[PDB]
């Protein structure tokens, strides 16, 4: 039931614009991926506002749902939706105060997947971990998700490596709503999905960025 | 010290744009206020996107600092703030799940004042009272303030009257930032905030809002 205009190999195209605390910003990015393999690779810019005075890492999950691979037949709600797309809409609350909330319209058109972010970031300490860019990447984290009144409910939470090696820890809540009609939708059930959000290259006081994500769908697995 | 900019009478303009879950929507507005007395109303306009399909509600607080009554001696920040100005940034998280972010920018333009808002808002449960509009408006509030590593903190919680008789609880936790050196204002210690927020008139379905409110700051009232 996934639609056959996700083929093996796809490009995406971002724009992205928001403020965290009161410093404006815009991205544009180009990728790649293979959608059926749940991996991807985005080459971003910052074109507006940089170099940030916040860590890039807040808005490493801003930055793709086709591109998980859901095995063990779960159904796919994201390839699912196509032609029509999805939109998401998101909550991270950071520990130490800071809180951003995105929301996303995904499309296709013309062959290419097109992001749409807008991006709210707010109350980040000001001599903070981000806001002092002592950010170093993410650790490996896992979404759970399951129908919610209407759409998808995401849930993760996600630990940020700081330098001198301790952790900021986050949570993440998600929905996630198809513009396909829902009688042409099969709802998968509750289930997971395991993802790795790694750094590839930054440049020029990380104001271009390349991140690669595995994303893969499962089930639990342990005897 | 008051900017002189500031007069016992000012008019305001207001530009807010956002999203709700999914739903895209604009509104403007005219208002006029007496800075000093702490007393404002606003007629308001959805422009783009109505009728919304969610309680006007959750956007009444992010149509206004500068008309608040600062009693008993008490240094104010935002009247303090011109000509240069100020901004704020919030988050609104309501008790059965949804939140919404606002980030605003107050600026002073051939005498009037101007109001620049973006909305975030997530997750709002789908057949809750805000989607449902199934609300009646606002309790009376308090906000504590006090400085923060750099601008001014302040933290409310707020009950929204429902259809029935019942009450959603939220908390607001928001960040006053001045664009004014801070070496040319007097920060204020702890204070408090007493507000109402009310209407004057509506029409068709919330496209169209008058609302007025009453601001005084103070100490504690109790001997």
């Amino acid at each position: 039931e996934d639609s056959e205009l996700i083929s093996e190999n796809m490009h995406m195209k971002l724009y992205m614009e928001g403020t965290v605390n009161d410093h404006h910003f815009k991205c544009t990015s180009e990728g790649e991926g293979k959608p059926y393999e749940g991996t991807q690779t985005m080459k971003i810019k910052v074109v507006e506002g940089g170099p940030l005075p916040f860590a890039f890492d807040i808005l490493a999950t801003s930055f793709s749902k086709t591109f998980i691979n859901h095995t063990q037949g779960i159904p796919d709600f994201f390839k699912q939706s196509f032609p029509e797309g999805f939109t998401w809409e998101r909550i991270t609350t950071y520990e130490d105060g800071g809180v951003l909330t995105a929301t996303q319209d995904t499309s296709l058109q013309n062959g290419c997947l097109i992001y749409n972010v807008k991006i709210n970031g707010v109350n980040f300490p000001s001599n903070g971990p981000v806001m002092q860019k002592k950010t170093l990447g993410w650790e490996a984290s896992t979404e759970m998700l399951y129908p919610a009144d209407s759409g998808l409910r995401g849930h993760s939470q996600m630990a940020l490596k700081l330098v001198g090696g301790g952790y900021l820890h986050c949570s993440l809540k998600t929905t996630y709503r198809s513009k396909k009609p829902a009688k042409n939708l099969k709802m998968p059930g509750f289930y997971f999905v395991d993802r790795k959000l790694e750094r590839i290259k930054e440049a020029d006081k990380e104001t271009y960025v390349e991140q690669h994500e595995m994303a893969v769908a499962r089930y639990c697995d342990l005897p």
